[PDB]
């Protein structure tokens, strides 16, 4: 079965053993809606607008979700907003009860649930086949311990298993680094890939099968929300075309003090390793790729916040028309233009990495966005016109975090504070069943 | 000193001149206008509604200039809508006239005066120091024919004589490959890069001085119009960056029957000589090089053309509302949108190249453009609004060229009878003046 305790390799594989530790060293932890308030606008109605932050380390995955104010402070194992499937990408323990009580019975019941029974860092077998004799031999053995992506790669006709070496790399890292909805009453993770990974793919996907994220609370239109891309964008650009594996630059081959290969298991910029991942392939200085890469990256946040300045106008002014009396089929065709419009823009930032490993289609799909944008604002100048208002909506003070929370009706103060007694008091009770059960050393 | 008679090289220099001449193969002239109608609406009340082609080989530039619609009838020096600069890209009759009379003398007048000296075509004397006895010997000894090239050039800190072989290089290109305006009552040739070669630096410079290069007659918005921006935009792309020239891909160094190297003159699509161009650098394929060229020259055209239809819509719109009483001062901030929008626009696709030197500056521009087309239309609702019109404006049936010139009121079959009478008459008794006068053998 598989060994979630990580630290039961530690003899057997010290070079890979503690350069994935290290990852504890990228600690930093930036909070994304207080650098964007109009996010909290955007997501209004939806946990991302009480809490999201920038990735960081992936030793810091267990305690980031526990801590992230997404999850609430349940007072019990059938508590709190959110399901199993959350522990879904943060946890080899997650591939522990999958192959113990089966997908559906892992999947089953609220995130509380698992407090106590996921516990160890995303750790070696989430990634690698453990119990095979060669793993022991120092051969990787690679396998996708999660069956939704094992069915989202056959989907896009890359089955695991028939799949060469350096396809199989970066799947292993698309088992998690992806956009996923929760299918079905079990809220089972699902890549809605059937289609294609493309935006214009996914987007008449969830289309055909009317599903919808949440209900923007200020212009009640069925949104749908995204989730980094990584591995569908990556898919797009042009190092991906020419098959640079995730593992090329983010994983390097190193050398240990005694001269012997190993593939650097501590996960975080490239360019903290320049010599050993772009070096390898490009000829160019460490500052020139760095200032190519810095000035992609802010032409996408300069074009990103213009469509998203639109989007808190259209939610805003939906709002409006709503309060001057706009009747359901009168809102629909806006509706539909600000659910496209905002899809489009969340799948194409939602990956931090898109400036680098796909620019060219991030930027190309916040054109698209822009495109319904456009048409939702000018449907709902014609829609408050019939109302009689002919006047620019005004809109609240949103320039920081704080305001805008407060200006869609969140109780900071409140749900801080119940988070915060969650955090002292239940997660070291999850913490002492886990050891009790033999489940965290 | 500048010698225009390009065969007076043919001796010396076999393997440029027949190359060079061999452009005349490149003879298919595709019409633009036919192949997309939306521009004729956003170019309405400048010659460009009337005829716009796609570019092909140097040896019809004296040709097209002659022929195209968009220099008119004129039965005389002192007629025809435009002057003299519309012959500064096509003849090295340009370099020999400028030098004799001096750039002033040469910008003075109509582009009727020019008809009997302007007769060679695009050649030697263009790119070349003809004069330098270097040059007989085989030595390429570029240069700057054009002064207002130089001036700009020297502009963006990069003056031609301080330059290396390969800034050269892809600088004679830039004399004509380049955005520009007529500068003063007498029209000379300006590059607008005082401020840099970015789209928005532009926009600010052309802003800074009031300028327009027309009104568009159905919006009455002071417009600026685009042209083929290869330097700047190869400049921003990811080859520009590494200093891959022009030339490296356009004029490759091939081998004559005899062994010896030389650059191919025959200057069109690279991919025609695949092992000569990109295999020099790529180990990719021709066909796998192609199809990525391919899928960004389609992902642009897509994006492009709801641009264009946001803008077409914004023109009808803005015509309504000028139809139905609106003022100068409540026009402005619409105009003002309209615009910022088109120039955006007009200077991410005016160049045919720009999925291939730099398809993520080109989907930049589009985005950026679709911002302030939308604030257009929204501004535009309102207004119409406030004129008692609630409803969408309805748009001519636009669907071919045909159409849309009829629909903003061109009359073309008189244009074009003016036209082909002008060529039938008038092009002869140039081209005989000329010999006359020796100018032409
Ligand atoms: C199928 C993969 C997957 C699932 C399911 C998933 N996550 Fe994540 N999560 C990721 C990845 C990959 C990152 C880091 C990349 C990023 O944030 O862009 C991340 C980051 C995070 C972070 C840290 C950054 C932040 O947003 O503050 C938190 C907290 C988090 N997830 C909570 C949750 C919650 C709550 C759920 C249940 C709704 C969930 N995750 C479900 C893959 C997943
Ligand atoms: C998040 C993904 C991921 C996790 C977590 C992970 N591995 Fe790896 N591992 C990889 C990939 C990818 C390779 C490279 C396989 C290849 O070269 O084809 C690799 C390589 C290896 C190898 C083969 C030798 C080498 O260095 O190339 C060993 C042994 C190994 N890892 C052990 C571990 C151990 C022990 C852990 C837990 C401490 C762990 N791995 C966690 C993805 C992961
Ligand atoms: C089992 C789920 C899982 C898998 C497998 C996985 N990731 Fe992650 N990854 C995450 C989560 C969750 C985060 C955010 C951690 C946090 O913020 O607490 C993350 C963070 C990251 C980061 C941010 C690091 C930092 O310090 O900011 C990088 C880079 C990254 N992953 C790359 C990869 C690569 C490359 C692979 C493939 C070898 C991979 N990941 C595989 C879940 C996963
Ligand atoms: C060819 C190089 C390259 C490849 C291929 C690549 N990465 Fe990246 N990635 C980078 C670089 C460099 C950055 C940081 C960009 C920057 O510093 O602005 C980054 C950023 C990221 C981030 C966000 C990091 C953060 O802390 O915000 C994640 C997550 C990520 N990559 C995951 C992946 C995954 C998953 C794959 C495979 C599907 C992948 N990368 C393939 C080079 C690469
Ligand atoms: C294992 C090979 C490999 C690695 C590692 C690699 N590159 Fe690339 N890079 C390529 C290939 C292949 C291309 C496609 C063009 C070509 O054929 O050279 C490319 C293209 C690029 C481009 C031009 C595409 C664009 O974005 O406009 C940039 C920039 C770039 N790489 C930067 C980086 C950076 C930064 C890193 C490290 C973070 C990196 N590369 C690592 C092989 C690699
Ligand atoms: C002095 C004016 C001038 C200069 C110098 C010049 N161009 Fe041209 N170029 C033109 C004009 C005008 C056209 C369109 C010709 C026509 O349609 O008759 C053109 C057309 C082209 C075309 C389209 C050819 C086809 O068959 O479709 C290419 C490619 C091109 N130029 C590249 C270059 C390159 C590379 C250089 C630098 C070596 C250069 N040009 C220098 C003015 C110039
Ligand atoms: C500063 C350089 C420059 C000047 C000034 C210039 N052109 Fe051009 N012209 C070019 C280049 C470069 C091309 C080919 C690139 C393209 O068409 O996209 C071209 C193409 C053309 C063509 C053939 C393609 C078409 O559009 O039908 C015509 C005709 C033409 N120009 C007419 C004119 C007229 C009329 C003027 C004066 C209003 C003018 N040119 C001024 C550089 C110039
Ligand atoms: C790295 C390769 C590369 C370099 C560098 C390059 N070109 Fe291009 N260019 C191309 C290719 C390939 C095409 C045609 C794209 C296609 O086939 O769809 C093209 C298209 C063009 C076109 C439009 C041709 C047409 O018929 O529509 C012009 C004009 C042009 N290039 C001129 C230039 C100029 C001027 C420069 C220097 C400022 C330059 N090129 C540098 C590869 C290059
Ligand atoms: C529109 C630009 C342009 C035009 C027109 C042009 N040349 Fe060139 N020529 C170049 C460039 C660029 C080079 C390459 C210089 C280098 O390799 O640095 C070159 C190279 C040459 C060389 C040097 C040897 C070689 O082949 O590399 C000679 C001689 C030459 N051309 C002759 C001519 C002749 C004769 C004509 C008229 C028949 C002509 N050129 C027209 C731009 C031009
Ligand atoms: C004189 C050298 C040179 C030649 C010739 C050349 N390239 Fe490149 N190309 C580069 C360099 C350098 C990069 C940047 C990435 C890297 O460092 O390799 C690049 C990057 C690219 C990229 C990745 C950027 C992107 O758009 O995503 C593509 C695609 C590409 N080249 C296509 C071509 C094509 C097509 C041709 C010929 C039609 C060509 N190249 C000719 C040197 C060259
Ligand atoms: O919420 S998870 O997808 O980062
Ligand atoms: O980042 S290091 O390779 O210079
Ligand atoms: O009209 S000319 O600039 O292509
Ligand atoms: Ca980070
Ligand atoms: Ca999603
Ligand atoms: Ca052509
Ligand atoms: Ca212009």
């Amino acid at each position: 079965t598989v060994e979630a305790k990580n630290e039961t390799f530690a003899p057997q594989h010290p070079d890979q053993y503690l350069s994935w530790k290290a990852t504890s060293e990228q600690s930093e932890r930036v909070d994304a809606l207080a650098e964007d308030p109009r996010l909290v606008i955007l997501w209004a109605g939806y946990p991302f607008s009480r809490d999201y932050n920038k990735p960081r380390g992936h030793a810091f995955a267990v305690t980031d979700v526990r801590e992230t104010l997404r999850t609430g402070a349940p007072k019990n194992a059938e508590d709190g907003p959110l399901p199993m499937a959350c522990w879904s990408c943060k946890s080899p323990d997650v591939a522990r009860l999958i192959q113990k009580d089966g997908e559906d019975g892992y999947f089953h019941g609220k995130w509380a649930r698992g407090g106590p029974e996921i516990v160890n860092n995303l750790g070696c077998a989430d990634c690698h086949n453990t119990a095979s004799p060669e793993f022991a031999k120092g051969k990787p053995e690679l396998t996708l311990s999660r069956p939704y992506a094992a069915r989202a790669m056959e989907a896009i006709g890359k089955p695991f298993e028939k799949a060469g070496r350096f396809d199989q790399q970066s799947m292993v890292c698309g088992q998690c680094h992806v956009e996923y909805y929760f299918d079905g009453k079990n809220k089972a993770v699902k890549f809605p890939w059937d289609d294609g990974m493309k935006v214009e793919n996914m987007e008449q996907y969830y289309d055909k099968i009317a599903f919808s994220d949440w209900t923007n609370s200020l212009s009640k239109t069925p949104m749908l929300k995204a989730q980094h891309p990584e591995y569908e964008t990556w898919t797009a650009g042009i190092h991906g075309k020419n098959n640079v594996t995730c593992i090329d630059c983010h994983m390097p081959k190193v050398q240990n003090a005694e001269g012997k290969l190993y593939t650097d298991h501590k996960i975080g910029n490239p360019f903290d390793n320049f010599a050993q991942t772009c070096a390898n392939c490009h000829t160019q200085d460490k500052a020139a790729l760095q200032k190519v890469v810095a000035e992609r990256k802010q032409s996408i946040n300069d074009l990103k916040i213009k469509v998203e300045d639109q989007l808190v106008h259209a939610h805003f002014e939906a709002k409006a028309a709503l309060d001057a009396g706009a009747t359901e089929a009168e809102m629909k065709p806006i509706q539909d233009d600000i659910r496209h419009a905002q899809w489009r823009w969340d799948l194409a930032i939602a990956s931090h990495g898109i400036h680098m490993h796909a620019p060219e289609e991030g930027l190309r799909m916040l054109g698209t966005a822009m495109d319904k944008a456009a048409d939702a604002r000018t449907k709902l100048a014609r829609l408050l016109a019939t109302k009689g208002i002919t006047h620019e909506i005004q809109i609240p003070d949103i320039s920081t975090k704080e305001k805008a929370q407060q200006a869609i009706g969140l109780n900071m103060e409140q749900i801080k504070a119940e988070k915060q007694d969650f955090i002292k008091t239940v997660i070291p009770q999850w913490e002492e069943q886990a050891r009790k059960n033999g489940l965290l050393s």
